[PDB]
DNA sequence: TTTTTTTTTTTTTTTTT
C-alpha cells in the first residue's frame, strides 16, 4: 500500500501547567496547551503525549510559561459532551520535545 | 518580537474536486479534502481526513485548477483551528503534484 | 573665535531608499542609509560601515529624495553629529548622523 | 592583504582641542576632541568626537605628545563600534579611527 | 475551558600599486 505523511512541527509558549490524565480504560497521557503567536494573533494547541518516557518528562518540565520546539502527527478526536452529542477535537500528538528555556 | 513556528507536512490523496469559498472575510479560497492513512494492527488502516484551505494568491488558483479527486499531492502551512466550536483546516502554502 | 573643522567625505552604496521625515517643529529632513564597503584577500572578507545620512538643507534634501536609490553609487561631503534622541524607557540615547550638504550621484 | 573590487571612501577630517589626556587601553590610545561651530546673544554647539588610535608607533606618538587642551588636525575613518546591550539591542560606540596626527599648539 | 511570551529581512560585481 502507498504511504502517507501526517507531521507537525510547532514552536511556541506552554500556557498552563501540564496534568497527566489516567482513565482506567486506557494508557496515561500528559496534556498541555500551547501557543503560536504571530506578530498579535495567536494561535492555541492541544498537546497530547502518550509516549512513555516522553510523556513523564513532559508532565515533569513542561511549566506553563515554558517555551517549546516539539513535532508531532494531527489527529482528529472525538469526545461526547454533556449532552452526549459525539463532538470533534483536534490534538497534535507530541513524539519528540526540545525545552528552549532555562 | 518572540517568534513561533506553527507547520504541518501533509502527503496523501485528494478527496473531492476542490471548490471555491468565502472565508474569514477574505475570497475567494479553494477548499479540498485531503486523506492521509496510518497502519495498524492487533492489518487495516486508520484514515485522518484534513480539511485543506488556499488563502495566498497565485497557489489559490493552482490547486482549484489543477488539485482533482484522487490525485495525490505533499503539501505544506499551517494549523488553524477555525473557531467560533472547532472547524480545523491545514492552511497550505506549498503544494507538489506525485499523480493523478 | 578660535575656529574648528569637523568634515567627513564617503563614497559608497545606498542601502534602501531614501525617507523624508516631517516632525511637527521641526525641519523636514531627508534620510538614507549609505555602506561604504572594504573587500580584502587572504578568501575574500569584507568589511561594511553603515551610515546614516541626513540631508536638512533645502533643495539638496528634495533632490537627494527624488533621485537617492536602492544600491545607488554616490559620493558625499559633510558634517558628522552625535545626536540624541529619548527611548520608550525616557533614557537618554546617542544616534550619529552625517549631515550632507553636497551630494554627486556616481551611477 | 590588499583592497580588491569596488572601492569605497571613508574619510574625516578634524581640527579642534583636546579634551583630557589620552589614555591607554590590540592596544589603543583614546582621546576626546571638541569641535565647535558658532550660531545666533552669539552662543556655541560643541560635538565631542571619541578619537582612538590603533596604529602601531602612532598610537604612541598621541599618548606622549597629546595632552589636554591641545590643538590638533587630524584625520581618520569613521567606525560606529556597534554592540548589543544588556537586552540585545543595537548600540553605538562612534570613534574615530586617526591615522594622521598634525601638532598645531598645546597648552 | 482558560491560558503563554518577547534578539529578526539595507548596498554593488568594468576596471586598481
Ligand atoms: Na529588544
Amino acid at each position: 500500500l502507498e504511504r502517507s505523511l501526517n507531521r507537525v512541527h510547532l514552536l511556541g509558549r506552554v500556557g498552563q501547567d501540564p496534568v497527566l490524565r489516567q482513565v482506567e480504560g486506557k494508557n496515561p497521557v500528559t496534556i498541555f496547551s500551547l501557543a503560536t503567536n504571530e506578530m498579535q494573533k495567536t494561535t492555541w494547541h492541544r498537546i497530547s503525549v502518550f509516549r512513555p518516557g516522553l510523556r513523564d518528562v513532559a508532565y515533569q518540565y513542561v511549566k506553563k510559561g515554558s517555551r517549546i520546539y516539539l513535532e508531532g502527527k494531527i489527529d482528529y478526536g472525538e469526545y461526547m459532551d454533556k449532552n452526549n452529542v459525539r463532538r470533534q477535537a483536534t490534538t497534535i500528538i507530541a513524539d519528540n520535545i526540545i525545552f528552549l528555556s532555562d
